[PDB]
C-alpha cells in the first residue's frame, strides 16, 4: 500500500545512482514504525539525536520520517506513506542525495573537490542582477540552496576552493544532496533551473552521464578485484558464506589453535617462524631443559595444525586485503625510522623507502594476519601505526576468514598462510587526522 508508493517513489530514482549504493553494501529499508524503532537506530544514541530538513528545520529524528545513516554500513530508513505529496518526497530525495555524496564511494571521497563541483558553487556563489558595472547581487542561489551557516561563514561573492570545503564539509555536502533533491523532484526542479542555473547544469550532466560513468567504472574495476574499503556488511557476508564449509571441515585442534593464534599464541608463532628469515641452519648439539623443549613442541604442533587448517582453504578470486603495520616492516634496523612526526608522513623517507624497495620481492614466514575491510579496529589503526598495506591476493592463495573465531571478531581477519612470496608494488602518502602511508603489495604466485 504506502510500502509500495513508497517504494515507487524510490524506483523514480535512476538506476545507477542506487547502484553505486548497493555496491558499498547500502541498504533501503522502508517501515511503518517509527525510525527510532528501527533494528538499524537501535544504539542508545539514537534516542537523543535530531536531524535537519531541506529547508532547515530541527526535528527529533523519532518524529521523521526518513533518515539517511551513514558509516561502515550504510542505511536508507523511510516511514511509508503515501508520498504523493512534494514536500514529502523532496525529503526523501535529500536524504538519499546525502547517502551518496556522504556515504559512498567514489563520491565521498573525490567529488566534493572536483573542479566541475567548485565551479558550479562559484558560479551560484555570484550571480548578479544587473549585467553591466556595479550590478547589484544576486542571492536567489544561495539563499535557495546555501544553508544558513554556510551562508554566514561564506559572503557572496566570495571564492569557494579546496580548504574552504575541506572546512566546511557537512555544508558542501548539503549543498549536494539539496541540489540532488531538487533536480529529481518533478515540481522543484523548474525552481533549481531558474534560480541557481550552474548547479542545475552540475546536477544534470550527473544526472544524463556521469553518475552512469562512475557506475561503469565502479563494474569494471570490480571484474578485476573484490575490495571491499571500509564498508562491513558487504565484507562480512562474503566472509561467513565463503567459509562456512572450510569452517565445518575443521578439526577440533585445528579451530583452537586458529582461536588461539588470533590471541597469546600469536607471538611465540610467529617469532618462531621468523627466526632464521628462510635460512635453514640446524641446532645441533648440547639439548634444551625439560621446559623450553616442552615450550618449542608446543609451538611445533601449533604451526603443524595451522599449516593444515589453511592449507584446507583456497581464496576463490582475486581479493583486497588491509593489514596495519610499523617501520619495522622494512627491517629492525627501521624501528625508529620515525616515518610520522607530529602525524605527518616525511614525504624524503617515503622516497627512500620507495628508492630501496619498490619492485622487491620477499618472504613472510609468518602467517599473515590481515584484514578483509580498512582499519575496522582500534588495535590496527592509523593513530597507532603510520603504514596500511594493500594486499592483492590472487585467486588460488590458501587463506580464510576467521573473523568468526577469533578472540578479535571486530577485526574481520582474513588468515594468509605463511611463507608467502610477496612484492613492493606502490608506494602512496595518503592524508586525512594524521597522515599515513599506503604501501600496495602482491603476492606472487
Ligand atoms: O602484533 C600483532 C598482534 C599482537 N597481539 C595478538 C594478539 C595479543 C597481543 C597482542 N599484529 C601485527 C599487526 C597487525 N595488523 C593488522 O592490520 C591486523 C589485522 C587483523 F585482522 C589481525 C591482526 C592484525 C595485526 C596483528
Ligand atoms: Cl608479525
Ligand atoms: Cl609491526
Ligand atoms: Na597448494
Amino acid at each position: 500500500e504506502n510500502s509500495k508508493k513508497t517504494q515507487e517513489l524510490v524506483e523514480k530514482l535512476p538506476h545507477e545512482v542506487l547502484e553505486l549504493y548497493k555496491n558499498v553494501g547500502g541498504e533501503i529499508y522502508i517501515t511503518d514504525k517509527r525510525l527510532t524503532q528501527h533494528e538499524e537506530l537501535s544504539d542508545s544514541s539514537h534516542k537523543d539525536m535530531f536531524i535537519v530538513s531541506s529547508e532547515g528545520k530541527s526535528f527529533p529524528l523519532r518524529e521523521h520520517f526518513v533518515f539517511a545513516k551513514g558509516g561502515k554500513e550504510p542505511s536508507l530508513i523511510i516511514h511509508a506513506e503515501d508520498y504523493a505529496s512534494h514536500l514529502s518526497s523532496v525529503e526523501v530525495y535529500y536524504e538519499l542525495g546525502k547517502a551518496i555524496i556522504r556515504d559512498t564511494f567514489p563520491l565521498n571521497q573525490k567529488e566534493l573537490g572536483n573542479p566541475k563541483f567548485i565551479n558550479a558553487i562559484n558560479e551560484v556563489n555570484q550571480q548578479k542582477e544587473g549585467k553591466g558595472v556595479n550590478a547589484k547581487a544576486d542571492e536567489d542561489g544561495r539563499d535557495l540552496l546555501f544553508g544558513k551557516e554556510l551562508k554566514k561563514n561564506l559572503e557572496h561573492g566570495q571564492l569557494v576552493d579546496l580548504d574552504l570545503i575541506s572546512g566546511n564539509l557537512s555544508e558542501f555536502q548539503h549543498v549536494f544532496a539539496k541540489s540532488f533533491a531538487l533536480y529529481y523532484e518533478p515540481h522543484y526542479k523548474e525552481a533549481l533551473k531558474s534560480y541557481a542555473p550552474a548547479l542545475f547544469n552540475y546536477m544534470l550532466e550527473l544526472d544524463q552521464m556521469r553518475f552512469k560513468e562512475i557506475s561503469d567504472d565502479v563494474k569494471e574495476k570490480n571484474k578485476n578485484v573484490l575490495d571491499f574499503k571500509w564498508y562491513t556488511r558487504k565484507a562480512e557476508s562474503w566472509g561467513v558464506q565463503t567459509f562456512k564449509n572450510w569452517k565445518e571441515n575443521l578439526t577440533i585442534s585445528e579451530k583452537d589453535i586458529i582461536t588461539g593464534y588470533t590471541g597469546s599464541k600469536y607471538d611465540p608463532i610467529n617469532e618462531y617462524l621468523r627466526k632464521y628469515d628462510g635460512e635453514i641452519i640446524p641446532n645441533i648439539g648440547g639439548d634444551l631443559d625439560k621446559k623450553s623443549k616442552k615450550a618449542l613442541e608446543k609451538i611445533e604442533n601449533q604451526i603443524k595444525n595451522l599449516d593444515a587448517a589453511l592449507q584446507k582453504s583456497k581464496i576463490t578470486e582475486n581479493l583486497i586485503v588491509y593489514r596495519r603495520v610499523s617501520e619495522l616492516q622494512f627491517g629492525k634496523k627501521y624501528e625508529d625510522y620515525n616515518l610520522r612526526q607530529n602525524g605527518i608522513i616525511n614525504e624524503e623517507k617515503v622516497m627512500e623507502l620507495e628508492s630501496n624497495f619498490k619492485g622487491q620481492t620477499f618472504i613472510q614466514h609468518n602467517y599473515m594476519s590481515t584484514s578483509l575491510v580498512q582499519d575496522p579496529h582500534q588495535s590496527y589503526s592509523n593513530d597507532r601505526y603510520p603504514i596500511l598495506l594493500e594486499i592483492t591476493i590472487p585467486e588460488g592463495v590458501h587463506g580464510a576468514y576467521i573473523a568468526d573465531m577469533s578472540e578479535y571478531p571486530g577485526q574481520y581477519e582474513m588468515l594468509i598462510n605463511r611463507g608467502y612470496t610477496f612484492k613492493y608494488d606502490k608506494f602512496s602518502i595518503v592524508k586525512p587526522g594524521k597522515e599515513y602511508l599506503k604501501v600496495n603489495l602482491s603476492i606472487y604466485l
